């Protein structure tokens, strides 16, 4: 026998099986919305132009390959932080907070989930919304904390259940955790106003919870850094001491380098430091220390105003092309006769879309068209193309007639 | 009226403190024998050549920026197999082993210590040389699994207690793990002849005891790849599937690009299939996928018969280096005429030497000559210069006489 004999075959990735299942397709019209990064117009991956100056100004200075602290490079670390809370935010003026790097924004919830599991003594209690990204139950199960739900998707009209939310939200006990996806909600697109944002706020500060926000698309959402970041910078000014991760895979397009932060807001700098020694003392068992590279190339785009106004500026372009996409989605579901309302597909923010396409209408898009998406019916939208979305738009129209 | 105001300032950093306190030391003839990294023979870090060679041709390549699978880079792992094992290896030809990339050794030592948590069923202990890396307590334990010792070195001849060792392991319950590290032992240096694997080999094969090597400085060690593999290759040709954690930050100098593998060597392809779903359910929790840059770099390095040749030379070159400041520190003792046999530094292998030094010792050599190194009499041989390995012998002894 052996050590291993019992250990039973995992069960298959859906995602990446949509992936395989379209490589292997010959359909010269096949389509790929299950893609889980931005694609520009000719469906090609995307290092963004800043990146590529960043870089070659990195090389430049012949840097070292040193470990860096723990806590990652300190540079990143405070910019990242201006990046979220803003430039004049009294968190930043008092020193209230820490921030650490993290291997992207994975780790960020990762590292914040086990500071939770040894350090929340009020709680063992995460408050997803349903649905939420796959990972986050893995994440927080693995870290030792427990998982519940609170209603967010409305299936009925693909958009925000504000009322049922609000409901279960006011029921939370005392004292849990609360997850909220800062803006562009991945799998379904569907944000709060912030009209809304601010009433569960109001819930959130009356009831006592405690919130951790997950903050993978600031920039990338709408273009607008600061509107993305509203809803977070809102919880700090009503008093909520909140957590945050973030990640730049897909704002600054630098995926597969790795690069997150995550960050505690705090009583005051004090308690700041306790944390801090603390945080430390969780990551050095996972991984020692975070990597070099992307946290260089982040660091050295957001401290050179010119560089930064640049990056900027590129997000916004791929905000647009995904806006885009979405608002010509829609325009070519009524040119193709469609009576079904499609506004929910405009109205969602980032790069997923819940479509509201049921599972036998996803089996025929892939099928009769290969249209390639998940069986939620969840589209990404970086998948669209000008020359594809006609197409798609015609397919769509087909499976719901 | 906060959430954290109980959680509690961390311990300090004994090596910081240490580090900081040389940093102050204002006398110029210091040394500084507590840094973790290799430094060059005037005290630099040192990228090796082939890395920047490597890192060009990359460049040149315009690569993208895109997510790596939770497994990591397949070129990476399949040659890092190759380096750790030597290609022609059976196992390697008929496929029953599972590698995959992880954040450096650190993190291929947590995804397998969070392998052994949760299918190792036999057994919650752990058993770590004495001592061991200090990293490798909190690693396991907050993974889950709990923590031994078994004798290691012998304060008596700063050497292995060959005996004490065999006694212990021969009193490991039946199906316990056995952290083994590889070559170089860290701290002490202190490593078995290969004869005497030979027997700890045939007691882990007699026990039934799992075999976990911690494989930190291959080629770094002793200059020769093979020879510091050897340990490793002959368990496995006895019949012992161990798993295996790589770390390339010191041989390839990549500290903080984090470049390391974790191998589990398997009864067969099928069973590595298993452990390969697994591995990945388990990584994908702690950070989705591993970063791209150093992955890139040692795949580019391992792969081209050129570079790797080239690589291999400068390794050596680390080795040599290493092997002469220890020989220089012996021969340098006996000509300032001390009368203690300090055979122990060139019996010693790898960068962390344990002197034989007293913590009283310890004290006098910072106050009385500013040489920093920790209260346990390791050194970091790194740290130590052709310019400066006379005046260390001078105080050492001095403080020894």
């Amino acid at each position: 026998s052996s050590w291993w004999t019992h250990v039973e075959m995992g069960p298959p990735d859906p995602i990446l099986g949509v992936t395989e299942a379209f490589k292997r397709d010959t359909n010269s019209k096949k389509m790929n919305l299950g893609v889980g990064a931005y694609r520009d117009d000719n469906g090609k991956p995307y290092v963004l132009p800043s990146v590529r100056k960043a870089e070659a100004q990195i090389a430049a200075k012949n840097l070292d390959k040193e470990y860096l602290p723990i806590g990652g490079l300190a540079e990143f670390c405070k910019a990242s932080a201006e990046l979220a809370l803003g430039e004049n935010n009294e968190v930043l003026k008092s020193g209230r907070f820490v921030t650490v790097q993290t291997i992207s924004g994975t780790g960020a919830l990762r590292v914040g989930a086990s500071f939770l599991q040894r350090f929340f003594k009020f709680s063992r209690d995460v408050f997803l919304p349903k649905p939420s990204w796959g990972n986050h139950t893995p994440i927080f199960r693995d870290a030792g904390m427990q998982l519940q739900g609170y209603r967010y998707y409305d299936p009925k009209t693909c958009g925000f259940d504000f009322s049922g939310a609000l409901e279960d939200i006011s029921k939370i006990p005392e004292q849990s955790v609360l997850l909220l996806h800062a803006c562009a909600h991945n799998p379904t697109g569907v944000d709060p106003r912030p009209e809304q944002w601010k009433e569960i706020a109001s819930v959130v500060k009356k009831k006592n919870l405690f919130a951790f926000f997950d903050m993978a698309y600031q920039g990338f959402a709408s273009g607008d850094g600061d509107k993305d970041a509203w809803a977070v910078r809102h919880f700090i000014e009503q008093g909520i001491n909140v957590c945050l991760c973030q990640s730049y895979a897909k704002n600054m397009g630098l995926y597969g380098e790795r690069v997150g932060a995550f960050t505690v807001v705090c009583k005051d700098a004090e308690e700041a430091k306790r944390v801090e020694s603390q945080l430390k003392i969780l990551i050095r068992p996972l991984y020692s220390n975070p990597p070099l590279n992307g946290a260089r190339i982040a660091a050295t785009i957001l401290t050179s105003p010119d560089l930064r106004k640049q990056w900027l500026q590129e997000v916004k372009g791929m905000a647009d092309r995904i806006i885009s996409m979405r608002t010509q989605l829609v325009s070519n579901l009524k040119k193709e006769g469609s009576s079904h309302n499609w506004q929910h597909i405009t109205d969602q923010i980032g790069m997923f879309c819940f479509t509201g396409l049921k599972p036998e209408q996803v089996e025929r898009l892939t099928k009769e068209f290969s249209v390639y998406m998940t069986k939620d019916g969840r589209i990404s939208v970086a998948g669209v193309t000008s020359g594809n979305v006609g197409y798609l738009a015609h397919a769509i129209h087909q499976v719901t007639k």
